[PDB]
């Protein structure tokens, strides 16, 4: 029922988001040289660093906020790709299913200690 647990669970999950090389592609904001184009596709550009350096500052109150940012990294890649075959968007899902997979007990962990607060 410990209602700040969230943020160290995260920064931990980063950091293994950081060591798996299917993250390459996503520690930075996309490199608008390589990619010309990329902003009149994507209306908000997103990265795990940007994540971390959020989290970082105190600034998500909740983990569903840092699951929101991570999720647009997720729907940018698929947004932008060209095909389901490329192999950035490849990464992607691989990188999503394994986010998933981690984040859905520090949501649940944390929307009961909410609740547990609030009895």
């Amino acid at each position: 029922y410990d209602i700040q647990a969230w943020k160290k669970q995260c920064e931990e999950l980063l950091n293994l988001i950081f060591q798996c090389e299917d993250s390459e592609p996503f520690r930075q904001p996309v490199d608008l040289l390589e990619y010309p184009d990329y902003r009149d596709i994507i209306d908000t550009p997103m990265d795990f660093a940007t994540v971390r350096e959020t989290l970082e500052a105190g600034n998500y109150e909740s983990p569903m906020e840092l699951c929101k940012d991570v999720r647009l990294i997720f729907s940018n890649s698929k947004a932008y790709t060209p095909s389901k075959r490329s192999r950035i968007y490849s990464m992607s899902l691989r990188l999503s299913a394994f986010f998933e997979e981690h984040i859905s007990s520090v949501l649940s962990d944390y929307k009961s200690a909410l609740r547990f607060h609030k009895r």
